[PDB]
């Protein structure tokens, strides 16, 4: 099997936002596939394909209080890796709204 | 990037076998892998690794009027070439069954 | 003590081809070994695991008149079937 | 049809840089970042992204070199044009 | 219960033979051979081996005499008929 | 003190048979034990019980690229001569399973 | 005759990746030997020699359901204290 | 010239302890050489060559609010890469000491 | 004075045994190893080792017997209290 990215991690969580950073595997690769979108919800999901030369991604537009999850697998060819992933929750409010 | 298998071929069709044979990619490979079940089902999957000499498979124990795909994919060093498929469908009964 | 399979038989034996068709095994079964190579050759042998959904087998490249053997293993958990085996030779160049 | 902007590059080091842009100002299907050697137009890599992400690090890149970034913003096939800068990896 | 089947005894010398069997369509517990002399009940030795078991050699054979070799299937209680075979050792 | 087999020899390894043969000792003796397994394993253990007259077997059922390892005793009356014993290890795959 | 290592345990373990942590000797050492590799394989090992400053290692590009051991020697002078052993056995792939 | 290794990052910091983890560089490489010690004493220096699977180090036995100094260099056949370099400041004794 | 620990005997068979065990946490300049019949006094062997060996095969026991091994180490004056395990020899 195909080397996968590894100790995945969400940091900098705030009400809308998220930054993602991985490692990619040892060996050379064509791409990265960064899949994300809200964890209990199959249809809500955003696929991005990156160089395997990029570790990072800051995440915006999410929704706030908010469970998510975030799937990165390592392509070479058109063989794909087993993913690495992890859930995260974004930040809530503590005061209410309009009116 | 690897060049896949081709001229992929399904042939001798019945109720319930298919004969497979396919033309391997020209450069030196380490492998074939060919991948089969259900149209009707991405669960229902199989993948066998073959040698690159391998160039024809029968599969039996197929169920009658079911439509099957087949995808044949090379293997060579840490890369897949994208697949070459193709799918069938299985004879049928025409007199019925039994009592 | 694993179900093993049998009636293996090699038709349409050509110069470098040859058409190998076998009977999985009478009890249900993870996975059936076919292992080949040349019969004089101990270290020549290829081996695929394949299913039971799967009976034939077409080789290729293999050098002319040329002695093979097939020998065919069932697999289930970690119990292997005593090997089954049939040995057949490549056609000869007529020039 | 606006692109992004006050594109930042920051914790560039001798092989990594983290780019940051803002963007613009109208609901777009996304944008294409360009990397690659300034002195170089042969040397060129793109990324297809969504409009929500808003930060990469690049990484594998040559030390005490210059590189050139161009962002551009797509709608299916209308692109706004090119935003662009330019910085340079730490040295020896 | 299948008996094993295509008994096979090779390299006959004038002491030794190497006996070879092909395991029952069904899986077996375990399996019982036989062998001695044919015309001679006394003289007959049998040992109990594990199914995986499917080749024997024996020595100290007398030279240019006739042996049977009896094996039979077994699953604890139930047992199968047996399997046959006779040879002959070589001679000078 | 009651000499063991000896020159325990195993010979034809494959995927997953092997073949093991040794001589007797000199002096007559009521019996020879050969047991077998998987070395790192205790649970895993089969003994035979051959009369001297046996020099070899054929194993099968073997695991693949797996260590085993072989013991040889000699029975007269209540007595056991020390073992002769060897270590293989069956040949291994290339290929891979299925899906 | 030397100061052993001890108390090694592995966590965070995934498909490829292993964290391995222990506990340096009660006597000061010069330096600590950390070998690993498939246990099957008795020509696998890889070894790098550490010191006591360090305690934990993250090992990566392993493969998966596979079987490592790890043994941890500590060394002063020519002295080497008896190998301390431990072994883990990565996650297995779903699909 | 060769490429260096990446993306260092200290984390985990605390009274006498560190967690160092960083990306080996993408070409193959024979080792990677990581060197340590005060930020205040270039005597006070440690240098482990480690095989290039390996991505992470922790610390122990740092003294407390210390200032450290990381070097992570990469080597193949005769050659070191430039060093990737970080700093980094142990926790500190907020309450005092005993009597 | 620590004694070993982890005293293991593994590969056991009719008449053989592998005795392994872990060195203490301090270093020894010795260890004495005992072991015979558990029920017998007069039948009792002691050897003295390097604490450099950590395992010992033991040959010639008798079938189906229970065996104690005590390990003591020592630094010539001092010694530290036993370690001991027992174990069964196979039976057929």
């Amino acid at each position: 099997m195909l080397q996968p990215p590894f100790n995945i991690k969400v940091t900098n969580i705030t009400l809308t936002t998220a930054v993602v950073t991985w490692q990619p595997p040892i060996l050379p690769i064509e791409g990265i596939l960064v899949t994300f979108g809200r964890k209990n919800d199959p249809s809500d999901e955003t696929t991005v394909d990156l160089t395997s030369s990029i570790t990072s991604l800051t995440l915006t537009n999410l929704e706030p209080n908010t469970t998510y999850e975030i799937r990165i697998v390592a392509r070479n060819g058109q063989q794909y890796s087993p993913p690495v992933s992890t859930t995260f929750t974004t930040g809530s409010l503590e005061h209410h709204h309009h009116h």
